């Protein structure tokens, strides 16, 4: 099942990402359940917003808020819930409900070359990284979050790392 | 797997319905394999109809005609076949082909308020009722059933705990 | 999980396949991972095409080139990743990239009569075997293989059949 | 503007028809308004049931209904409201609200050769016969409509024929 | 063409109002050209947010901003850009950018029954206002505006005839 | 209607495209008919191939082919047929059925600030420019074309001002 993916191939370069709501779609918010496996519906969201980017976890990590590394993935088309995704980290956005670290992940070169040329958090679109902050800003005003930045490939991989670790 | 899903938090209260049919989608009729947990090819339905909310059963549950029971549930937005949802009963549609008896039950509150407000069988739109009604009086046409009406949240329950208590 | 799917009722005529891409989708080639029974993503296809029938595989079989017998399965409307389908194989496209054989089957009778009077490989509309063909001569174009043409449904059961003695 | 499209290159065998439903779309009713050429929001269908085929009219014609003579054209991929189709005439459901006769029409030879073979009324699918009758007899039972059958590829160009004339 | 539809059948209680915006599409903003009638690709949008409903204007009226009233039109189902829906008025959001006003109107009564009870701008889902008021509110935060608040079907009405008088 | 829309605002570096066909959609070929300004359905391709930009033309302009100048142009999201868009010229892809060239306009900066950075042809992604060049290569395979190469901007508005000039 979903429960027996790995983190990852090469933690933290080469991590595998398992997707509960892809890009695009309807305002539906799904997550795996720890104990089946299986996709849950976890709230119909109130605000008229969308994911930016398939959103997911990486299996076998706990971060501080009791909860798995949430990624963030662009890819070229929405992918299915419940699929999973082999990537390499390049950046986190942090903020504030506790502490939040949305970590963005691109697709691994073996899946695709076009994302061969983000390295870092400054190589993401401009727009791309406006749109997230402002979604994570605003998506549950009807529903508090803060945003206080963006970090690099280096901060984000050590976010996984520790996260693993925890997860130990 | 889906095997594992409860058949809910408080039954016959507070359910878990594991979705097979999304509301208004193509044609294909799916199930869940009660040897794998896989989503199978069913059927493909014969008229042109579709399921006018998601469908699905609650595991852990036999009915007499030897299946699970059968829930509908109205949501904003389509829902994934294989997902599961909570939520908490509000009525029964009764028929026969045997005695079929589609619960209909709304997400539960802790996923969204929108429901809130319907708590027993005639507080349901109308045109809603007459739809459903309707789609189980025709969707066979080509492949009998017979409508003889609805019922109220008790009747629902009453549903749910004699086969729960059936399934043990 | 569908790890535990079988290879079909009653082989070579009655199989069941595992759907990994849907017809007419968006270019996410997926695959179900040996390990988990997780949909993965295997990469993105670079070619502006999508595959004109849903695409999977016969579990529980073996081919010379290491992978599950795969199958194209036509039906009236895309299916689910992830789900399985019931079928009858009618043919056998060769090429060669080592050989491939992608069989073509179509839906079991029990699923819908809309197949019942294809029974070989030259009962499938021709302009359905022409797109096949061209897909997979083009599909990895910027990504080589070559089709060697057609063959019956007794080659296709011979192909159904070999690879699940040697999958034993 | 869809006003000035012909009723054909070569009635009765050549005809356009100007499409109001897709095939398979969501229960939304337009029309083509005879003042602008606009396309209104007609009804919204109150039935769970879709139009099997594209549904439009040939415009220039009058039948008694006092209404341009409706059509039905099957077609690989769901069409644009709005979009014209060059057709020829294969068939034609009668029934009575008065008398509406649909008429059934494929893709012109020039567009695709995928319905050359479909020459006239028997030619035609009798799963996709029987779930146009089924839609027509059930798709207003919540807002009267009875079949009386079907008819040749001449009754039909007699029907375009005499409804053009009529429209003289 | 569009530019010729009517204001409506009975200002300012029967109106029609010309689609620009589809509820819930992907973000492109459309407008019609006051020159060709034509779908004109205005922007697109650079928040991740969709419209609560469909979005559109009364043609034949001019406000204030110089531009028609525009209107927010909730249905069962998305309608298509350029097409008509005839409704009556319930409310209006007033905000300011100058003075936009952004009036509710729902589907005439011959359309579907469905909207028959709303009458009164607070006969509408809370939800569905609050998620209204929150898209206006932040749907440009990446390109200002202010939420005033909500008022009645009078207001909505006056705002109806002075925008009409004022175009003539 | 369609027939009414300008070349440009400011031709060859400010012009206006009509769409014929969404980027990624099922593969139906339409075109605008010089007669009414209606969407005709002009072909459905016979290969599993979609354009992997919106399709269409510059209206007022006369190539060669005696057709419009053909222009291929991407955006965020798939667009409307029949709907119009401010495009910059960045890029001409050569070749020969005669001689086509099919332009590759990028949108307008006051439309998004996205394709700002595009300037000329080896702007755009390789990955992109592959594609096109491929589907061109191929999609009449079972209906011939050949691909000659690419050229920059100043190529593409020599061809714009030679086919509006042409076109008077």
């Amino acid at each position: 099942s979903l429960l027996n993916v790995p983190a990852g191939k090469d933690l933290p370069e080469d991590i595998y990402v398992v997707i509960e709501i892809p890009a695009n779609a309807d305002p539906i918010k799904y997550e795996i359940d720890k104990e089946s496996g299986a996709l849950f519906v976890d709230r119909f969201m109130s605000t008229a917003m969308f994911y930016p980017c398939n959103y997911g976890y990486i299996n076998h990590t706990l971060s501080l808020d009791g909860d798995p590394v949430d990624v963030l993935v662009p890819t070229p088309y929405p992918l299915q819930p419940g699929s999973v995704i082999r990537c390499r980290p390049v950046g986190v956005l942090k903020m504030t409900d506790g502490e939040d670290a949305k970590l963005v992940a691109v697709p691994h070169s073996k899946l695709s070359k076009e994302y061969d040329h983000i390295k870092d958090v400054n190589d993401l679109p401009e727009l791309l990284k406006a749109q997230i902050a402002h979604f994570f800003e605003h998506y549950k005003d009807l529903e508090w979050v803060k945003v206080e930045g963006w970090e690099n490939a280096e901060a984000a991989k050590a976010e996984i790392v520790a996260s693993f670790e925890r997860a130990k």
